[PDB]
């Protein structure tokens, strides 16, 4: 038989920018065992030529078995926890004077602060706190 | 047989930007196990070509078991928490003046601030706290 | 057999942005087991080209057996909490004055504050308790 | 026999923005085990250019069995919660003077705040609370 | 037989920017295992010349088993946590002056700040707190 291709393409812009299996970007994982993934495939697929097949074998018996298993036996845990943000906090005395005539002015200004502010973006304290466990075996 | 092909494809502009299997970006994952995933396959197909395929065997047998258990024997948790933002906190005094004119002014100001917040954005904290756990086994 | 094939696209443009199998973007997952998900496949397919196909054997005995399981033997949880957002909060004192004539003006202000808030935002605290769990086996 | 295809498209434009099996975008997941799914399969087709199939076995024998089971043996809670939002909390003390014109003005202003708010978006305390729990086996 | 294959493209541009099988840019990791992954595979494929095949074996018998677990026998955690971010936390006196005339001027600004903030973004401490484990075995 007689077989003839042909392709002549005409400024072929082709862009890829991310591509990944498990990305995992920027992104912060907790403790104890947080993210847990078996697997992940991506394979995309772009054509453009020609393509001739014949008569062929591609692909056959494909297993893909995932087993994922949280199973912790004995697990002791007291304090969990996580904060992303704590932004923008501010205390401010802020005055301003645009005078522009006047005659035996008195200005006077008193701002004060006692105590403003005790706690600001405190996470997992213990005071005079007591934790027993008493984990014994025979 | 007599085969021809062809294709004069004109500017093709393919974007793919972002193409993943089990994609977390910018993702905060708890703890105690909290994201659990087996599997995750993404295949995009685009085609602009010719295709010519015959009498093939492209794909059998094909199986996908996933198992995801969580199964813990013993889990003690006292406190368990996450935040995710505390934003835009302020506390302010603020004051302006913008007098044109005048004659004999006596402007007086007082301001005073006590004991404003005691506790802002404050997370899982024990304060004379007693846990008892007594796991004893024979 | 004679087969001819003919394509000439003009200005092809193709825009894939986000594709994938389990996505989590910008996701905050909670603890003790919060997500669970067995599998997740995602194919999109665009086809633009000629496609000549004949007495093939695609795809045959597919199979898609998941198990999610949630089976804890003994869970002890005594708090548990998430907080996602605590934004604008504030505490001011704002005074403006505009004034553009005057004679023998006596502008006196009196702004005071005292114990204006204990608790904002304050998420899973205890103070003065006691947690008893007797766990014994024989 | 004879085969013959043309196909000349003119600026196809093809847009494909999010596409997902198990979509969680901006998602917040409780806890104990909140978000359970078996499984996600999305696949968009779509077709533009000419087709030719003939006496094929496209796709047989297909099961998708999922089993989502949620079966704890001995589960403890005592407190659970959680809050999405507390936005735009303010305590204001604002005074505006546009006094244009004045002959022996006597303006005082006195502004007093007295325990203002104790409690302000709290959560999941507990204060002298005593939790007993006995768990005895033989 | 006879076969011609003919293919001139005209500045083909190609772009790929990121691939990878398991990516991790920018990204922080919990403590205590919190990422686990089995397998990551991507292979994107990107044909423009003229594909020629027949009567081949091209994949066949293919595997993916994974198995991750998650199974501590004895786990003791007493505080676990991960803040992200602190920013943009600011205490500030500011006065602006632009006084462009007066007479006998007498402008007296008092501004005090006692105590003002205690505790500021102060994670996972303790304070006179006793933790009891008394883990024994026979």
């Amino acid at each position: 038989g007689t077989h003839n291709q042909w392709n002549k393409p005409s400024k072929p812009k082709t862009n890829l920018k991310h591509v990944a299996g498990a990305a995992a970007a920027g992104a912060v994982v907790g403790g104890l065992g947080g993210y847990m993934l078996g697997s992940a495939m991506s394979r995309p697929m772009i054509h453009f030529g020609n393509d001739w097949e014949d008569r062929y074998y591609r692909e056959n018996m494909y297993r893909y078995p995932n087993q994922v298993y949280y199973r912790p036996v004995d697990q002791y845990s007291n304090q969990n926890n996580f904060v992303h943000d704590c932004v923008n906090i501010t205390i401010k005395q802020h005055t301003v004077t645009t005078t522009t005539k006047g005659e035996n002015f008195t200005e006077t200004d008193v701002k004060m602060m006692e105590r403003v502010v005790e706690q600001m973006c405190v996470t997992q304290y213990q005071k005079e706190s007591q934790a027993y466990y008493d984990g014994r075996r025979s």
